[PDB]
């Protein structure tokens, strides 16, 4: 309300510059993302994501599910497998909609990764 | 906030029939359809294990026992029969709920056959 | 209702088999489609459309905007006219949400084409 | 039903910047992105008529008059300096407020010169 409100898609989070850990093409299940990492990002188990590779430049959409808290994994499996591989550095987003208004004052959840997947606030 | 989530997954089928030329839809067996809860007509992704491409389309029902994975019409420029392909469809809910939320996922091997009980 | 109810993405209609009739890349304007075709199809001007180009496999995402009804116009212009060309056969396909219950009954306005881009039911 | 709708979009601006390595995001001049509607963090598409090329991604606000288009992280191998491009946002609404919604477009030439008045 009120009813029928314009609704936006706004970036919810992003986890910048991870490093892909683990990449299965034969894998028979998920991708999967430190439970930690999800976390800072505000990105849920089971949320479609967004991958987008600077290492090689695609750009693909996919679902993770959480990996040990502690782990530091970014596991890129099954077709997905042919996007990206072991080393290649990432950018995974998620995306959420809601009202205009809100999406004006919208504060997106960024976490900034370094080495091992290291993360920092800024 | 509404959360994108995926609702459920056909995770390994075989493309069994591919007619770029088809005057209808994709189609999916009615069975593989009823495990995954993805509906007739629901926008779905195709994952191509085989060859790497990424699409969506969506599907109409195939019979039920046929085990058919039909990718017709433009998308047959995207698989071909004997690809090994993954079947996703997504669905929106709030925050609270989609923390929750649980997906529908039907593990394939062989001739589609779908690792049962 | 009931409130929190999941939301399904389903085909809301879609153009079978077309014949794009022109596409200019260096045009200060927007695609276009017979208002016929977007009423059979129950396509609006400015909706979000795939196209699915049968010709060479293209798969974009794009608006159009009604042409004169009874122009019998497909045309794919700006930066899309790297996708398609005059003569290639493309499926127009728009998309809407709603909820589970509804989307289970659902039933899609679909056109199909042949010859000039002549319009048949089924 | 909901459909989805273009919001808005700027019609041929140019690439000014393009930084595979950057940590941070794409960015638009705040005067472009108000002139389409389009918000600091809203998903865009950006279609680029030079490469063919169409991807999506999100912007936040370059300073005022800087006329500044910057492509940064992966989206650097999308697009390049000079590129000419259009970048488009869509928003959802019911079927009702749909049959009668208008875009924002802002149309483009030169380097950045806004058609204005």
């Amino acid at each position: 309300v009120p009813r029928g409100s314009m609704i936006r898609t706004m970036l919810q989070g992003k986890l910048h510059r991870v490093k892909v850990t683990h990449a299965d093409l034969h894998y028979e299940g998920s991708c999967a993302i430190d439970q930690d990492f999800l976390d800072a990002a505000g990105i849920l188990e089971n949320e479609a994501i967004d991958i987008w590779n600077v290492t090689n430049g695609k750009r693909f959409s996919v679902y993770a599910i959480a990996a040990e808290r502690g782990s530091r994994i970014i596991s890129v499996n099954g077709a997905a497998a042919h996007c990206a591989s072991v080393g290649d550095i990432v950018i995974i987003a998620s995306f959420v909609t809601m009202p205009d208004e809100e999406a004006r004052t919208w504060r997106p959840n960024v976490a900034y990764f370094e080495g091992d997947n290291e993360m920092k606030r800024t």
